[PDB]
Order: structure tokens, then sequence, then C-alpha cells
């Protein structure tokens, strides 16, 4: 229901972070 | 009902972030 | 009540990303 | 409660996201 | 329980911004 | 369950927070 669609929601949030922070360090 | 609106701001989040991610960039 | 609160602050930092990603 | 501990500190987030959109 | 590492977790994200909001002046 | 998956993808968040945060100490 809605919670699985927080977690995924949250995933998705982790994975742009990860893309943010990749790209500043380089 | 609030899970709903907690799901949907959360996608909403998730779309702000993929815009920060991909600005970066270009 | 709580959930309400909380969905509440989700909206704020929806819109300050928003804001974040507009003057970029 | 708990519930109230996390609207806080989701407050807490958007007043620094505040901050970092105002600055930027 | 879950609840209470949720708040944690929330916690250590609004410290991180705190953290990346003060280091933003430049 | 569903609140464990929500607290570990805020884990994952928290982390990738202060990746940034430490590379914006830079």
């Amino acid at each position: 229901g809605e919670l699985k669609c927080i977690c995924q929601e949250l995933k998705a949030i982790a994975w742009e972070l990860k893309a943010i922070a990749k790209e500043d360090k380089a």
C-alpha cells in the first residue's frame, strides 16, 4: 500500500543523492 | 488519506532532486 | 494530528527543493 | 511519541533547506 | 522499534544538512 | 517489513548526505 510507496520513493531519493554526491566529488 | 499525501510529496521531492542532480551536470 | 503534521512538513521540504532547483 | 519526533525532525530539515535555498 | 529508528535517521539527515548549510556561505 | 524498509532507506540517505557535507567541507 502507501507504506510500500513511501519506501520506494525513499530509495529513489537515496539514488539521486548518490548521483549528486559522486558528481560533487568529481 | 494522510499516508497518500506523504507518498505524493516524497515523489515530488525525488523529482526535484533529479532536477538538481541533472542541473549540476548540464 | 501527527500524520497531517508530517505531510505538511514534507510539502514544505518539496517547496524548498523547488526553490533550490530553480536558482541553480 | 515517535510520530511527533518525526514531524519535528522534518521541520528541522525544512529549516536547513531554507537556509541552503536562501544562500545559493 | 522501527519508528524510533526512523526519527533517529531524520535527526542524522537534519544534522548533515545543517553542516551543508553552514559551509554554504561560500 | 515496510517500516524496516523505510528506516533502511533513511540510513542510505543520511550516508549520502554525509558524503556531500564532507566534500563541501573541502
